[PDB]
């Protein structure tokens, strides 16, 4: 007895690299034994079992074997959908197509991340496309070599983009995209990542006040990536001919300081990234100078008298009195000790009400500030 021929495994779809081996899923039964044919639609196929001189090889158990696939610029007759059909003494099987395709994967990539300079905390993305390939190649970032994980909620793999919502100086490095299939591994062109920072300052120029002839000296020191470059200046005009030095450390010295000295002076930092500013002014100081100076007065008994005494000067000078031969100093601030008789106004003046017949003689009138001092009286003349 005699059984019909009819497909009882049907092969599944399959890719395959070039010169890789490859094997189908064919299988029929029947009496005799039948014969499975290979075609690629049509076109017959050269096997092992027809001719002992073709590359491609058939085994007996029905499924197809290839050894090395056929693929070039001028021949490639190896890819191709193929369908096996079983013939025995009396009936016809035919079985479900297969794709056959041949896997591949291109040298260029589509996209090539691109370098990206940001400051510390500024976000940065890179974008990448893999080379063309079948099956469609699966994105993958290396950090200098080492692979890269979503883990860090900073950093987000999405499609074909590499995110940082924020940086920090430790994302700086050497990136790579990397393309991947069944056919191989593909590193694009190197994508570099600098992290800078803008320049703040780690000593900032203080305020000074100096006396005519003496020397000047401000203080400045900066940090910043790239490291930055530190110059001196003066805001109302320049910096004075042949009398200043900027020292190695970034000091800035004036000598044999003059009253045109006097003002304010910035300190800048400046890099790729920015520019940061310090300020600092100077003092020239200058020592006092009598304005009005108090004239000798006679004032009758019960009478109210008033020495005039105001004093110019950088900085402004204390003003203070004492009558001659005394330690008793009478100041505008300072409750008078003996007397609520004399009194010295916010200027500078003297008044000493109701006079009486003691109260005669010299009241001295001093002026100083660091810059100098000067002193000057006046007799005061008591009448019945």
């Amino acid at each position: 007895e005699d059984f019909p021929p009819r497909i009882v495994e049907h092969p599944s779809d399959l890719i395959v690299s070039k010169g890789e081996p490859a094997t189908l899923n064919c299988k029929a039964e029947g009496r005799p034994t039948p014969t499975i044919e290979w075609y690629k639609g049509g076109e017959r196929v050269e096997t092992d079992k027809d001719d002992p001189r073709s590359h491609r090889m058939l085994l007996p158990s029905g499924s197809l074997f290839f050894l090395r696939i056929v693929h070039g610029r001028k021949s490639r007759p190896d890819e191709g959908v193929y369908v096996c059909v079983a013939r025995n003494y009396l009936g016809e099987a035919v079985s479900h197509n297969a794709s056959l395709e041949v896997a591949i994967l291109r040298d260029d990539f589509r996209q090539n991340p691109s370098d990206v300079m940001v400051a510390v905390g500024e976000p940065a993305v890179m974008e990448c496309q893999p080379p063309r390939g079948h099956p469609e190649p699966t994105i993958s970032w290396k950090k200098d070599g080492s692979p890269l994980d979503d883990k860090d909620e900073r950093i987000t793999i999405r499609g074909g983009k590499l995110m940082i919502t924020y940086t920090r100086k430790s994302d700086a490095g050497k990136y790579v995209c990397v393309g991947t299939n069944m056919v191989g591994e593909r590193e694009s062109e190197v994508a570099e990542l600098t992290v800078l920072e803008r320049p703040s300052f780690v000593k900032r120029p203080s305020n000074l006040a100096v006396t005519v002839d003496d020397s000047a000296e401000f203080k400045c020191e900066a940090r910043g990536d790239p490291v930055p470059t530190v110059r001196w200046r003066k805001d109302d005009g320049e910096l004075p001919k042949s009398r200043y030095e900027i020292r190695d450390d970034h000091t800035l010295k004036i000598r044999k300081v003059t009253a045109g000295d006097m003002g304010s002076y910035t300190c800048v930092a400046e890099n790729m990234v920015g520019k940061a500013e310090a300020s600092a002014t100077l003092t020239v100081q200058e020592p006092p100078h009598f304005v009005v100076k108090p004239r000798d007065q006679v004032v009758a008994l019960g009478r109210t008298v008033t020495f005039q005494c105001e004093a110019t000067g950088n900085p402004q000078p204390a003003i203070f009195w004492r009558r001659e031969g005394s330690q008793n100093l009478l100041f505008s601030y300072q409750p008078p000790q003996s007397s609520s008789r004399f009194s010295v106004s916010q200027t500078g003046d003297l008044t000493i009400t109701n006079v009486q017949r003691s109260d005669v003689g010299y009241y001295i009138c001093q002026t100083l500030n660091v810059a100098g001092s000067i002193i000057t009286k006046a007799y005061l003349e008591v009448t019945d």
